[PDB]
């Protein structure tokens, strides 16, 4: 459970501690649903001591042993966890050849896939349902304290009553396709700080979030598809941003541009996210309005007031001193604008160097709340 320790850095214990060897023989391969990486993925189904459907992912024959390694630490990653929109693992079989993944049965397949084959068909209501339950996926697993790094429609799957749920577990996910060496990961999914310095937290997962919201209302059309990596890396690296989807509505896109600012520290959390989608579902009537959608539009420009003290504190990438400061009764914004520098180095600010980052800081902060613009 969240808080309880975590084993995602080492496969092989986790595939002893968190899964279920299962008899090959209460296993019955029936059609082939899909082709993975590692093996074919097969339909099939599962006596347990009433049979169950399920899905079979198999490990192709001749493989390495890093190769079975790899695959079935994803299973020991996914008996970790136990929640509605995260895929249900029921077992492995590692004893006997093929190596087996079995989970649940997702009969609708890959979101992606699944949108563009019934393309216009929902309401934008079901949309942001479907959002709704990622997001409480994602947010089940930051709670946990694992960052997925690979975020995206084609990673999520969907069942015979629409849920959709999060599945693509592992460490070295070098694998997929789409990932493209630079500085390999899918970088059209992927956050500025991430593919810069490899920074992957849940806020670049936040951000992946993004997207896949953009995925979800375009009904699959692919990110940035007119454009080529290179041309991909330029925009995100300069603040350039995907436009609208067509009958979006405005409080969706605002959303997404939050999960895709430049500033990790900016973005919202996955629980933020969940409750502003829960208060639009709530009330669908602030659906009714929308973002204004251009056809000839296929990039927005670089866009040219922070909440919490912590916020402020990334934002300078001293968030080390963050638990000092509210310790200190510093909790709010325009009270830390009331600091001396003095009460900066009591609270345990030591470093010349980050007193210096942090006064030079406060400057601008003060300049901010200061500032005044009324329209008349
Ligand atoms: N639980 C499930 N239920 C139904 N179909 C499933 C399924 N798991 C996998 N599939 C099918 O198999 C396909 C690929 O599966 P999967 O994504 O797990 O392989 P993979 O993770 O190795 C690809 P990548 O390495 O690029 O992420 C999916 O597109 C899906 O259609
Ligand atoms: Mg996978």
């Amino acid at each position: 459970g969240p808080g309880d320790p975590h084993t995602y850095e080492d496969p092989n214990q986790a595939v002893l501690k968190f899964t279920t060897e299962i008899h090959p023989s209460c296993v019955t391969r029936q059609k082939v649903i899909g082709a993975g990486e590692f093996g074919e993925v097969y339909k099939g189904m599962l006596k347990t001591s009433k049979e169950v459907p399920v899905a079979i992912k198999t490990l192709k024959a001749g493989y390495t042993e890093k190769q079975r390694v790899d695959f079935l630490g994803e299973a020991g990653i996914m008996g970790q966890f136990s929640h509605h929109n995260i895929i249900r693992l029921e077992g492995v079989i590692s004893k006997y050849k093929p190596m087996m993944i079995i989970t649940e049965y997702m009969e609708n397949g890959a979101l992606d896939k699944f949108l563009r084959e019934k393309d216009g068909e929902f309401s934008v209501l079901q949309l942001v349902g479907m959002l709704r339950g990622i997001a409480a996926g994602m947010k089940y697993l930051a709670n946990m304290n694992y960052v997925h790094r690979d975020l995206a429609a084609r990673n999520i799957l969907v069942n015979s009553n629409l849920v959709c749920k999060v599945s693509d577990f592992g460490l070295s996910r070098v694998l997929e396709d789409d990932p493209e060496a630079t500085y390999k990961i899918p970088i059209r999914w992927t956050a500025p700080e991430a593919i810069s310095y490899r920074k992957f937290t849940s806020a670049s997962d936040v951000w992946s979030f993004g997207i896949v919201m953009w995925e979800v209302m375009t009904y699959g059309e692919r990110p940035y598809w007119e454009l080529s990596n290179h041309e991909v890396m330029k925009a995100i690296n300069d603040g350039f941003r995907l436009p609208t989807p067509m009958d979006c509505p405005s409080a969706i896109y605002q959303l997404m541009m939050q999960c895709w600012q430049q500033e990790r520290a900016r973005r919202p959390k996955f629980a933020d996210i969940v409750s502003i989608l829960d208060k639009l579902i709530r009330a669908p009537d602030s659906l009714k309005t929308l973002a204004d959608f251009d056809p000839r539009v296929s990039i927005r420009l670089p866009s040219t007031p922070f909440r919490t003290v912590s916020e402020w504190l990334e934002s300078i990438k001293m968030q080390q001193y963050t638990e000092h400061f509210m310790a200190a009764g510093y909790t709010a914004i325009e009270k830390v604008v009331q600091m001396t520098n003095d009460d900066i180095k009591r609270i345990g600010v030591r470093l010349p160097g980050h007193q210096k980052r942090i006064a030079y800081s406060l400057l601008g902060l003060k300049d901010q709340v200061n500032t005044v613009g009324i329209p008349i």
